[PDB]
Order: C-alpha cells, then structure tokens, then sequence
RNA sequence: UUU
RNA sequence: UUU
RNA sequence: UUU
RNA sequence: UUU
C-alpha cells in the first residue's frame, strides 16, 4: 500500500493507505499489527532502524534519511513563511539532495 | 463542504467536513477516495502542487501559500508567546498579506 | 465537559471529553456539531477569537491568550530540552502569568 | 501495555496499546478511563505533564516521566536543526540528547 | 488566516 | 499551564 | 520530497 | 530515545 511518517518526538506518526482496503499490516519497529479499512493509523517509538511496515504483502521501507528530508522541507517552509509564494520550493530545492 | 490543513513533513494534513455529511471526496494529490461521515481527515504527502480536493460535488483548491501563511501565523505565534495576549494577533498582522 | 486544543497553523486542534459521554456539541467558530461517545477530536480554522464550544449544555471558553500560554510551554520546553530534567519546570516559570 | 507519548502544547498526546487489546484504562491526570475483546490501542492526551504520565493499563501502572518525553522532544528538535544532513541527523540528535550515551 |  |  |  |  501506500505509507506516509512524519517525525513525532524521537520516532515518527505514520499512515498507512490503500485505495482498495488495507488486509493485513504489521511492522517489526512500529505498534501495528493487524489481520477492512482503507487508512490505519500508527506510531513508530524509534526510528534508528528506518521505517519497515508489511502490508497487502508488501514491504515498504521508508529510510529514516527520507523522513527527515521531509522534516527539512517543514522547518524551512517555516523558516520562509513571510514569503508564502516561494516558501515551499525554496526548502525543497534547499532540502531534497538530488536536485 | 469544509476543508482545513496544516503542514507536515513534507506535504500536509488535512480534514474535509461538512455537517449535514461527506457523500463523495477525491483528489488527484492526496490519499482520499470514496464513493456518510460528518469529517474525513486524509493527509497529502507533496503541496508542490496545491491541495485540490473535491467533495459533494465541489471543487477545493487550498493553495500551498495560504498554507504557508497558516505555518507562518503558527510560527509567529509561538516566537511571540511570552506575550500570550498580542501574540496571536501580532502573528497573523505579520503573516497576512495586506492586513 | 473538558475542552483541550494545541495551536495548528492559523488555527488549533482540540478534544472534547466528558466522563459519562458527549451527548451535545456545537462551536460558532470550530468544525464540530452533534445532536455518544467519552470523547470527540476537532479543528478551529482561526483563534483571532478565542474557542466557544457548547458541550452537553454547558458553555466552554479556551482563551486563545490560553492557548499561547501552553505554546510557550511548548516552545521553551523544547529549547531547553538538553537539561531534561528541568525543561519542563523551567518552561512552566517562564511561561506563566501567575509564577 | 505500551505507552508512547509526544509533547503538546503545556501536555502531551499519547497512544496505548496492548497486542491482546485494552480491556482496563485509566490514569490520575490523563483524560482516559476505560472499563470492560476490545481495541488494541487508544489515543488519549494529558492536560498537563507537571507530575509525569501515570497510565493504568490492563492492571499495570505506567510510567513515562516528562524527563523521558523532554528526550524524546530533544531528539525531535536536533534532527530538525541538523536536517540539511537527512543521513546523520537523527544520530546526531540521539548522540546529544540521550544522557550517558556514548 | 483553508477561500 | 485548556478554566 | 514516504519510494 | 516511552522503560
Ligand atoms: C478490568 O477490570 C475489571 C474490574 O476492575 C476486572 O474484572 C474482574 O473480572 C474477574 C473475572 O474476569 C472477576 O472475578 C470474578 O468474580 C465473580 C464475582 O464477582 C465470580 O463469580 C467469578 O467466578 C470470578 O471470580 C473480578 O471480580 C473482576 N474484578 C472486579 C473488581 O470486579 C477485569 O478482569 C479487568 N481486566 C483486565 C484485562 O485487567
Ligand atoms: C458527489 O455527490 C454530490 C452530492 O449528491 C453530487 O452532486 C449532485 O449529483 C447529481 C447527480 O448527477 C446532480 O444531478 C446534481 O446536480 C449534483 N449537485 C451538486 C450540487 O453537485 C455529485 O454529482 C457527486 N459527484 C461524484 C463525482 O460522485
Ligand atoms: C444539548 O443537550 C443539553 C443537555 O441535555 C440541552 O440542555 C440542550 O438544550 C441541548 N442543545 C443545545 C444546543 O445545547
């Protein structure tokens, strides 16, 4: 399916999503562990090992590197939020490595 | 129908709401689908592009910039917070553009 | 009831949580109208005025001067957060009107 | 059971779970209180963090202290600042945030 | 200041 | 420090 | 930029 | 680094 983390204290608040229904899902570092909803909900209590969640069959990984690169992207969003039109795109050329 | 988001990550959080109920929503950029709840709460993970939704039959465009004016106004606030009574006002004086 | 919000973005995240159930809820300024559950999450887009929430008949105000006070302990709990032990008092001092 | 909490305006945001579900729930200061299968996890916040989380879970007490939700608020905050370095930012913060860590 |  |  |  |  389709996962999405953000970091949340020392670990991360994450989403897992399937346009058709989530099955089964489960995680060796986060709290989900589940065998029909198409969203689910979970937290991660670490993320020195990157983000593993099995769901519909599939292993995701979503290395923590990602995760902060996504968290570069918010803190300078913030950082250039009195120019609203630029803000985002100046922190993701700022924040994305291969660009 | 209502839509209200913030930022996260790299993308945004979002709830759509509409109080006589959510009868259909989509969008081409964000992880929302179906075909009758008061709120739904979904999450986009880019705003490269600004959050499009549709819901009972409307068309939602919530620009990335005035998602930035919102993450301004929060960010402001928080600088501003050892005054508790002006800060609010003072952040959104600021981060408005216009007022 | 009990009435709980934290600031996000332009406006704040709240709960409303009543030990025997929420039988009745209703805000002029907040997304959130019931006609039962212990507990019911919703957003205010804007806190220019302070939250108004109706709750099984009786009336809740949350300043928004309210609502700063606890980003202040947000933000500077967060700033000393290298002094773990302390952060969080130390916050509570500084943040405080009546300390 | 497990408890993870993050911090939240003057509180915290917290989560439970337990992998047999949560049948027993309550706390001193947190606004949760649960009795009677069941759900294996529920979101609840703390109003205040002054005298720590204090959570009863399927009869066993809780504990997560704010010095330990301070750490975890540290390591959140480090790896923002240091997030121009996506591949050692969360070492870093971790490396100065955890007292006693070598 | 979510239109 | 959500009254 | 969640693969 | 939620014990
Ligand atoms: C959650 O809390 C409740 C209450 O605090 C616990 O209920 C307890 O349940 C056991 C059996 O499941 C009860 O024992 C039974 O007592 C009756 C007489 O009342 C007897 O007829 C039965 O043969 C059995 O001995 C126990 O009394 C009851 N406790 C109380 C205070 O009423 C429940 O077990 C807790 N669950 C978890 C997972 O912690
Ligand atoms: C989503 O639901 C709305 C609400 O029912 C639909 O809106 C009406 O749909 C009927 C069906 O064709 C039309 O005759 C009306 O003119 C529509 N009214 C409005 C105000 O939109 C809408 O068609 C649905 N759309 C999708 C894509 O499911
Ligand atoms: C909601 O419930 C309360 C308590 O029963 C009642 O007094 C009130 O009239 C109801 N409606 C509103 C709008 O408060």
């Amino acid at each position: 399916c389709t996962v999405f983390c953000t970091l949340a204290g020392p670990g991360a608040s994450c989403e897992a999503y399937s346009e058709n229904g989530i099955f089964n899902i489960s995680s060796p570092t986060c709290l989900v562990n589940k065998v029909s909803e198409q969203k689910i909900n979970f937290i991660c209590q670490r993320v020195d090992q990157d983000v593993v969640v099995y769901c519909n069959g599939q292993k995701k990984v979503i290395l923590t590197k990602t995760l902060v690169i996504g968290q570069c992207i918010y803190t300078f969003t913030s950082l250039f939020s009195l120019m609203p039109d630029v803000a985002h795109s100046l922190a993701v050329e700022l924040c994305v490595p291969g660009l």
